[PDB]
């Protein structure tokens, strides 16, 4: 069921293979209730992840503007204890970052053992906007996708469990959400009219997003998450993360004392 | 029990016994929780303005003993903020590399950027707390480190980092009940170490060194002593402290370079 959103290995896909506005037959109220119940489970499993200190989880969120990366971090990553989470929001590369290979700044933020890392935007930006606006060509993009895959294989072998999530919104949904930034004086700061050129290039972005999804493997899957309904985005992401953590199955560590014997004065 | 009653006024002498560990301001748990919920929305609005403005930052330092509520305060109150605007650092025992530098080197690295709320779960004060109790530094070195801490805070203040230091004030009996609950719950044994009960036996030495630390309280960089036996009351008071700081900072949404009513989205 959630697995219907997993990009299966070894076959290219089209973003239009998935609807942008699924609800799995649930009411918003039912979905939000389930999300709240999942939050408690996410917290217990993340506490076990940290206590164990042998494994880590890396969620990569990659999506167009207004698709809900920020909201998903707030609502779903907010279920975890913030002491066991590292969030990085990757913005335009600095001069220093540009003077290195494109994974230098990405690798530095990979999570330590016991932690959940979150990448709001990621190494995939280096094969997304860069291709649409012709800063790299297809041969370079192919090389970078291979290097991305090798990087993910390296983290997997380090017991970093990788989950990549594409938040799938329709162009009309994006347009409503952007218009809502223009209409709210508290949100103008968040709206850049120069960014509207990206909408003119919507299909070109589909094209390069579809190539990014080709790094989906059994060990490092991409999920296409219908995100027009923000509550359903949060519900599906909660299941994805909880499924990952249950499969990682981190255990509380052995202790070197007998608790029944301890006397607190 | 009004919020400025919890501020450590500037001066040379601080006594933790001046504050109770279990204030409730006359509120029930349900009333206080309702008020904390209302304040969360205001915290989120002001932190968005802080970020959008990009001129100032907020640095909350939480410094308290085990089971006093640092973790829970970060979860409940710092959780009101958009996490994209928050940078949390939990300072643990210094690594060999950290120890080969001055004691503020690893602290300064984590100071917040403009637009951000930084949270230190433990802080530069650790270097004049546990290190004193167990005789790794003497008093003369502790006094010199307190001076360097004050200078460091003055530097951040002059960079428009608003510094708020919070001591979570719990009673020994409340701490005992909370530590017993870790023992009683198999899912919490991993964060109970019997070795740490030595710190409880040094409760008064820790009072002494905390009271010295609290003398860095200034009008620009205040300490607050937050009665934290009631976890809901801790969260309520902390929410008010942070909200009062943000409102005084008064971050403004920035001027924009376009007219919104003329933009036509296609
Ligand atoms: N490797 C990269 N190369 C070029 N641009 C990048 C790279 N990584 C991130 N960026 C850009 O940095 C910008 C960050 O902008 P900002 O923080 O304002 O959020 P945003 O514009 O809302 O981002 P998004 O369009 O993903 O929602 C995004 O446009 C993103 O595409
Ligand atoms: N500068 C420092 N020098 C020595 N020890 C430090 C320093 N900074 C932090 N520590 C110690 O690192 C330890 C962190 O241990 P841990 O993450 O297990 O949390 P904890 O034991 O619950 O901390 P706390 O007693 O503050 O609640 C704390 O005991 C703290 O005192
Ligand atoms: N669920 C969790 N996820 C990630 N880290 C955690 C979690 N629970 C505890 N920790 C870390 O483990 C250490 C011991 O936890 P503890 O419950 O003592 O929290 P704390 O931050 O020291 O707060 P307190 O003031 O209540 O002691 C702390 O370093 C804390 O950050
Ligand atoms: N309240 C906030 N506090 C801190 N940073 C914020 C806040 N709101 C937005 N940002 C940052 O500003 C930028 C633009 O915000 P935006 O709402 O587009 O978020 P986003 O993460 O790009 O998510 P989306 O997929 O919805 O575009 C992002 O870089 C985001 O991290
Ligand atoms: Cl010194
Ligand atoms: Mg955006
Ligand atoms: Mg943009
Ligand atoms: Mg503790
Ligand atoms: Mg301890």
């Amino acid at each position: 069921d959630i697995d219907n959103y997993r990009v299966k290995p070894g076959k290219r896909v089209k973003l239009s293979d998935w609807a942008t506005n699924d609800d799995a037959g649930l009411s918003k109220e039912e979905g939000q209730a389930q999300t709240a119940k999942l939050a408690g489970e996410l917290a217990e499993w993340q506490e076990r992840l940290y206590a164990e200190g042998k494994q880590s989880l890396l969620l990569i969120l990659q999506a167009r503007d207004a698709a809900g990366k920020d909201g998903a971090v707030k609502k779903v990553i907010g279920a975890f204890n913030p002491a066991g989470v590292q969030i990085t929001s990757f913005k335009q590369p600095s001069a220093e970052e540009l003077s290195h290979d494109f994974l230098w700044r990405i690798h530095q933020k990979a999570p330590a053992k016991g932690y959940v890392g979150v990448f709001n935007r990621s190494q995939y930006e280096d094969v997304l906007v860069t291709r649409v606006y012709d800063m790299i060509d297809d041969k370079t993009a192919k090389r970078r996708l291979e290097h991305i895959r090798h990087f993910e294989e390296l983290l997997t072998d380090n017991a970093t469990r990788i989950v990549k999530v594409y938040l799938h919104i329709s162009p009309e949904e994006q347009k409503e959400r952007l218009q809502a930034r223009l209409d709210n004086p508290g949100k103008h700061w968040k709206f850049n009219p120069g960014d509207l050129k990206d909408r003119s290039n919507w299909d070109k972005f589909n094209d390069v997003y579809e190539d990014a999804l080709t790094t989906s493997t059994d060990d490092a899957p991409w999920y296409v998450v219908p995100a027009d309904r923000k509550w359903y985005r949060d519900l599906v992401l909660s299941h994805i993360l909880l499924g990952a953590l249950k499969d990682m199955n981190p255990q509380f560590p052995a202790i070197d004392y007998d608790p029944s014997k301890v006397v607190i004065h």
